[PDB]
C-alpha cells in the first residue's frame, strides 16, 4: 500500500517522495528500486530478506548513515547492477558490497574514511561517483582504484584532494577531479591513461604543469579552468573542447598550440573558451590553418 507497483512493469517497484521513515518489506520478485526523496536513516536486513533479484536500487536523497546499515544487506545480492546512496549522511564507503556492481553513485555525502581494501572485488564498475564528499589524498594513496579494470568514468570532484590519485586503471576514460586543491600533476602521471577521453580538472590550483603533460593520444575534452595556468601547451590530435577560462595567460603562442602542420591529418580543435584571462588581442587568424574545424573561440572579458 505504501508503494506502487504497476501490473505492466511487474519487476518495478515506486516508493519515492513519500516521506518514508523505513524501508518496506520488498517482494521477492522486485527487481527495481525506487526509494529515493524519503525520511530514510538505516538499510536494514529484514526489509531484503527476500528480495534476491534486486537489480537497481535507488536511495538517493534520504538520510542514510554508514552506522544504520546492516552488514551484508547490499553484499548478499547477487545480481545488484546499480546502486544510488547520493545526497545521503554517509561518513564512510559502504562496504562490504556485492562484486556484480556496475555502477555506484556515492555523491554529495560525507564521506571521510575509506577502509583498506574496501573496493576489493568490484571488478565489474564501470561508475564511480564519488562527488562532494571529505576525501584527501592519504585515503588514495595506496592505488585503491587499481583493481577496477572495467571502470570507465571515475567523478571525485568537490573533495579535499591535494593531489592527482595514483594508479588509477587504464580503463579510465572520464576523469572528474573539479574543485579539488591540486596544484602539480607528476611529470609521467597520464602514461598509464591511455584511453582518457574527458579530463575535468577546473577550479583547482594548477600552474607548472610539464611541458606536454596533456599530450594525451585519446583526450576529446579537457577543461582546465579556474586554476593558474600562465601559458598555453601542445593541443593534441583528438582534442575538440578545450575549457581555459579563469586561468592567468597573457598570450595563447599558437607555435606552442600547433608546431607542425599536416594536411594529411589535421588536428580535431572545435571549441575554445578563454574567456577571464589577461589577453589583449584575439588570437591570431593562423589558427585556424592549423585548427581548421574550430567553429568558436569564446572570448568574453578579460
Ligand atoms: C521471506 O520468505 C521466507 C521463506 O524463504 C520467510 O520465512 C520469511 O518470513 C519471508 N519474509 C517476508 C514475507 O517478509
Ligand atoms: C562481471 O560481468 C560478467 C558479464 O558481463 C559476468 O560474466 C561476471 O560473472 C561478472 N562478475 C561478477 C563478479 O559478478
Ligand atoms: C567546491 O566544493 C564545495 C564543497 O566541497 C562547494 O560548496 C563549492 O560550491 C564547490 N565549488 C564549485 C565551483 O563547484
Ligand atoms: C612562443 O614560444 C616560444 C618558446 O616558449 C618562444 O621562443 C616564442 O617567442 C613564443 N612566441 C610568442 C609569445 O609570440
Amino acid at each position: 500500500s505504501e508503494c506502487f507497483c504497476p501490473t505492466n512493469f511487474p519487476s518495478s517497484m515506486y516508493c519515492d517522495n513519500r516521506k518514508l521513515k523505513t524501508i518496506p518489506n520488498i517482494p521477492m520478485h522486485i527487481q527495481q528500486l525506487y526509494l529515493q526523496f524519503n525520511e530514510i536513516e538505516a538499510v536494514t536486513a529484514n526489509s531484503f530478506i527476500n528480495a534476491t533479484h534486486l537489480k537497481e536500487i535507488n536511495l538517493s536523497h534520504n538520510k542514510i548513515k554508514s552506522q544504520k546499515i546492516d552488514y551484508g544487506v547490499f553484499a548478499k545480492l547477487p545480481n545488484l547492477l546499480q546502486l544510488h546512496l547520493e545526497h545521503n549522511n554517509l561518513e564512510e564507503f559502504p562496504f562490504p558490497l556485492p562484486k556484480s556492481l556496475e555502477r555506484l553513485l556515492l555523491g554529495y555525502n560525507e564521506i571521510s574514511k575509506l577502509q583498506t581494501n574496501a573496493m576489493d572485488g568490484l571488478v565489474n564498475l564501470t561508475m564511480l561517483d564519488l562527488c562532494y564528499n571529505y576525501l584527501h589524498d592519504s585515503l588514495l594513496k595506496d592505488k585503491i582504484f587499481a583493481k577496477m579494470e572495467k571502470l570507465m568514468q571515475l567523478n571525485l570532484c568537490s573533495n579535499r584532494l591535494e593531489s592527482m590519485p595514483p594508479g588509477l586503471p587504464s580503463s579510465l576514460m572520464y576523469l572528474s577531479l573539479e574543485n579539488n586543491s591540486i596544484s602539480s600533476i607528476p611529470e609521467k602521471y597520464f602514461d598509464k591513461l591511455p584511453k582518457l577521453h574527458t579530463l575535468r580538472m577546473s577550479h583547482n590550483k594548477l600552474q607548472d604543469i610539464p611541458y606536454n603533460i596533456f599530450n594525451l593520444p585519446n583526450i576529446v575534452e579537457l577543461s582546465v579552468g579556474h586554476n593558474k595556468l600562465k601559458q598555453a601547451f601542445y593541443i593534441p590530435r583528438n582534442l575538440e573542447h578545450l575549457y581555459l577560462q579563469n586561468n592567468e595567460i597573457e598570450k595563447m603562442n599558437l607555435t606552442v598550440m600547433c608546431p607542425s602542420i599536416d594536411p594529411l591529418h589535421y588536428h580535431h580543435l572545435t571549441y575554445i573558451r578563454v574567456d577571464q584571462n589577461k589577453l589583449k588581442e584575439p588570437i591570431s587568424s593562423y589558427i585556424f590553418f592549423c585548427f581548421p574545424h574550430i567553429h568558436t573561440i569564446y572570448y568574453g572579458e578579460q
